[PDB]
């Protein structure tokens, strides 16, 4: 079994010429030569069976990433993983080699107005389609935003998603909350599980925003902070957008803040196309029921170039779990990420 910084890297004999690419979701991962393919690949080692959470979040990735099927969203090639439930202990990703991502991209490149409007169009081709499905990414920022070198976008890491469930959006005043906070919505702060679509369309939001100037709009130190931000861009919401917010926790603190007015987009990204703000501005609406949708979004004139809805598949089918996967036991979960990789033995 071959060996990586001194962990148990196993993935042969199919994967040989094993270069150590970092860590990311659940630990290591390698670029390798896939010997039946004749490319390199990449190959992340998950290690998630001690804990039900980290079962949780690898077997929804897993049930996810198989059932679809988008050129904007990475694919699972292979799994490796043990002949038997009781000699399984990792299980080995394999997934098409992308040389870098969206996060890595802005700390070191300028993009050009050019690579904005192809990101932000493959970005929204690829959330079209998980939306088709009922999906929610939840997790949508620069990091889970993969590209190879010829710029082509795939967006990745779906541990966080969930079926959408709009009629059971409504929550309290500082609920907590899993998802990355820079890309959070204001709404999550105040009265919103994130379980709607919209929650999606505010991160992609923040993302348009970050590769206009290299640095992310909205950069809170903790979770309130994170709406200080939000409210230092955007400015006080209307009457209107706050008679939406019927809980009076959430209400009062926001009619308890001084007056702010709104920082117009084009002193914010004075280099910006006009219809990128245009379109950014639509992303970032504070009510999430006026925001811009997915579908509206890919036809916004920013993206006229590319907008052709015939190239622009949706799902076959909606996605549905099977069983809540928060309340089963880490045994179930084994055994259930055991059956969900079976198409890849011999
Ligand atoms: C899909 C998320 C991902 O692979 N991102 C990443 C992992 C490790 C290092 N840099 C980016
Ligand atoms: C640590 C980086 C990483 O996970 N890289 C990666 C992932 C998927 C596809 N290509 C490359």
């Amino acid at each position: 079994p071959e060996m990586v910084r001194g962990q148990v890297f196993d993935v042969g004999p199919r994967y040989t010429n094993l270069s150590y690419i970092g860590e990311g979701a659940y630990g290591m991962v390698c670029s390798a030569y896939d010997n039946v393919n004749k490319v390199r690949v990449a190959i992340k080692k998950i290690s998630p069976f001690e804990h039900q959470t980290y079962c949780q979040r690898t077997l929804r990735e897993i049930k996810i990433l198989l059932r679809f099927r988008h050129e904007n969203i990475i694919g699972i090639n292979d799994i490796i993983r043990a002949p038997t439930i009781e000699q399984m202990k990792d299980v080995y990703i394999v997934q098409d080699l992308m040389e870098t991502d969206l996060y890595k991209l802005l700390k070191t490149q300028h993009l050009s107005n050019d690579h904005i409007c192809y990101f932000l169009y493959q970005i929204l081709r690829g959330l079209k389609y998980i939306h088709s499905a009922n999906v929610l990414h939840r997790d949508l920022k620069p990091s889970n935003l993969l590209l190879n070198t010829t710029c082509d976008l795939k967006i990745c890491d779906f541990g966080l998603a969930r079926v959408a469930d709009p009629d059971h959006d409504h929550t309290g005043f500082l609920t907590e909350y899993v998802a990355t906070r820079w890309y959070r919505a204001p709404e999550i702060m105040l009265n919103s599980k994130g379980y709607t679509k919209s929650i999606d369309i505010w991160s992609v939001g923040c993302i348009l925003a970050e590769m206009l100037s290299n640095r992310p709009i909205f950069p809170g130190k903790h979770y309130l902070d994170q709406l200080n931000h939000i409210l230092g861009i955007l400015g006080s919401p209307s009457q209107e957008d706050l008679n939406c917010i019927i809980n009076l926790k959430a209400r009062n603190y926001l009619l308890s803040l001084p007056h702010k007015n709104k920082v117009p987009w084009n002193r914010l990204f004075p280099n910006a196309d006009s219809k990128a703000l245009d379109l950014l501005d639509k992303m970032l609406t504070f009510n999430p029921h006026k925001r811009i949708e997915v579908e509206q979004a890919l036809a916004h004139p920013y993206l006229e170039q590319y907008y052709d809805p015939s190239d622009e598949p949706i799902a076959e089918a909606p996605f549905k779990f099977d069983m809540e996967l928060d309340d089963l036991p880490k045994e179930k979960l084994k055994e259930l990420i055991f059956e969900e990789t079976a198409r890849f033995q011999p």
